[PDB]
């Protein structure tokens, strides 16, 4: 039962360390009726200078600081995550590949600016009441806990994220899609690596088309639509649709070589866990697996066309 | 859920403080052997909680421990589990400086700079001295140390087990130093429930304690090399704290009942004895030669028959 916060980088163990910290402080702090308008302003703040003492595999010092805790504490529960789960997913076992998964890739952690951390502030209490009112249900990133770390004297800031993706199910294509006018493309350096991200044009180009039926289609576009409303309500701008897809058979195949190495349920999911996932149309060409989320919306055209325009194009990635 | 709700701030950052360090020391392999640096050793946490959990702890308070592992295997050569002393302290708030847990199992004395600087001094071979003897002793058995910051002041406070009974109600109290002088409880001192005696209002009592020749026997063997331990470490001015517990009075879940593993320091009466009666005997602040050695473990040696 022993955690060592073993971790590639001081970063990583005090990352995990701060996340075990904080979940079990917030164990001895009742839940409350609601959130008090201070819950949005608050943090909790840790210094830690150990001497000749516990310095395998932490730094004998460093701070962390959690923004907000209250708030993403019932954020993760409106999200169906349970805080036990969320710290051992955190810290059973360091991150891997500033972009990490946990090590069960049910969430993702990203190192963000500063100013990424004041618009978080800025937008926290709307996006709040528009988890509550659209019951979790939403392609926005769902945000379970901002913080930042300091070690030698350096702050980086970090968000966490349910995976837009399924912690189980390979992902065998991507794209960032805005639906802008302008020219969007992969570089010839993209194309290049593995998983390339293909963007609108590379899309479009591609004939590429998700068949997911008509009533997933519907249940999608409404989301959609309430959610870029809400971001062009805001001064948001620029987000991206994210698109994950998954080849149930090039999986079978792909797993089956897999124990080949060995010896020498099939493209299904759990909607509760992997929240943005979407099977296609039982006459679809191809047996797959889509993941689609909006990316991006903390970091001429206005937001409120964005939000039309944008939608247009969503809509339209479909049938 | 621990609150960590008490009568005053620095009992909440005291049972924060546990808490915190025994969770994270459960973290910590147990090592093959303490190192020279465990004794030099120290863990610091400082807390700044903006508009977060203000309901018992306050905003912003340091708690600091010292040697952590050497206080931990300690508490193992106590035969102490962490996971109770945890329990023992933030189940709830000590009580009534001069605390103990809120099972009176453990005393929490708060003490000076110069006390947890005294303490550095002597800890290694106090250690060495608890593994030589396997933990059996009637020296304190110091359990933790601490300093915390609190309103901006400094607070230190050492954890020991209680010499006294956690269940069995202590009747009288003797201090006894074995002195030349005179000891004896003043008046305003001779007015309260529990009345810290000395030397000369015991000896002047006929007052023995009856518990055979064999309990005398392990007893005299141990306060020996005790004694002995203190002396090579020129300490004194030392007291016996002697501890009775009248069977038939509290009378007036047995009688004189109690579970030797946890009550470490207290005696049966011996069968021959006049009154039923349990006492409790170990030896008390020492945080500071030979002759006060050598007549300190006389006059004790004249109270058991
Ligand atoms: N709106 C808002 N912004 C904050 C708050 N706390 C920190 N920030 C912003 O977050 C960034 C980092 O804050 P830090 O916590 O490093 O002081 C800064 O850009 C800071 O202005 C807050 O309570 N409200
Ligand atoms: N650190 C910190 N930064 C804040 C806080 N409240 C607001 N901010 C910062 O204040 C800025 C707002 O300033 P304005 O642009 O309205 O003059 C934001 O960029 C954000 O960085 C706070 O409580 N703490
Ligand atoms: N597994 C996973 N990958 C992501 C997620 N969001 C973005 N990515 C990938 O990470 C890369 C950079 O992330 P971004 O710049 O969007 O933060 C992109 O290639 C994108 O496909 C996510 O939620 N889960
Ligand atoms: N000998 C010794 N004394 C210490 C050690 N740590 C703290 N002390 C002493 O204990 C007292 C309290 O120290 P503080 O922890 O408040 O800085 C001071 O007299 C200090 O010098 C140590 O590791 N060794």
């Amino acid at each position: 039962k022993v955690k060592l916060f073993r971790a590639s980088e001081p970063i990583l163990s005090v990352l995990m360390w701060g996340v075990n910290h904080t979940i079990n402080e917030l164990s001895n702090v009742p839940v409350p009726v609601m959130l008090m308008p201070d819950d949005f302003k608050a943090y909790s703040k840790i210094k830690v200078d150990n001497h000749l003492f516990n310095k395998e595999n932490l730094p004998s010092r460093f701070k962390f600081k959690e923004y907000c805790p209250m708030v993403f504490r019932n954020l993760r529960e409106r999200f169906g995550i349970d805080d036990q789960d969320y710290q051992n997913s955190v810290t059973r076992s360091a991150p891997i590949n500033r972009f990490l998964t946990t090590y069960d890739r049910r969430f993702v952690i990203k190192t963000v600016s500063s100013e990424d951390v004041a618009e978080m502030h800025n937008i926290l209490k709307k996006y709040h009441q528009f988890i509550v009112e659209c019951h979790g249900n939403t392609l926005l990133p769902q945000f379970l806990g901002m913080y930042r770390l300091t070690v030698d004297g350096v702050e980086t800031y970090m968000v966490v994220t349910r995976n837009v993706f399924s912690h189980r199910l390979t992902v065998h294509r991507k794209y960032d899609l805005k639906g802008s006018t302008v020219a969007r493309e992969a570089s010839d350096k993209e194309k290049a690596k593995d998983l390339p991200t293909f963007k609108d044009n590379d899309f479009l180009n591609e004939g590429q088309k998700l068949h997911v039926g008509e009533e997933s289609k519907k249940n999608f576009l409404e989301k959609l639509k309430r959610d870029v409303e809400f971001l062009a309500q805001l001064k948001i701008m620029d987000y991206s649709l994210l698109v994950g897809i998954h080849d149930v058979d090039r999986a079978e195949q792909e797993e089956m070589e897999v124990e080949e190495r060995a010896e020498d349920g099939p493209g299904e999911f759990d909607p509760s866990v992997d929240v943005y996932a979407m099977k296609s149309h039982e006459s679809s060409p191809k047996k797959e697996v889509y993941f689609m989320a909006i990316a991006d919306i903390l970091t001429t055209v206005n937001p409120e066309q964005y939000s039309k325009r944008f939608n247009e194009f969503m809509s339209n990635i479909l049938t």
